[PDB]
Parts: structure tokens; sequence; C-alpha cells
């Protein structure tokens, strides 16, 4: 849910 979009 962090950067970049896709990483958790």
């Amino acid at each position: 849910g962090y950067f970049p979009v896709g990483v958790d």
C-alpha cells in the first residue's frame, strides 16, 4: 500500500 503502486 506504499510506493510504487503495487507494493502493498
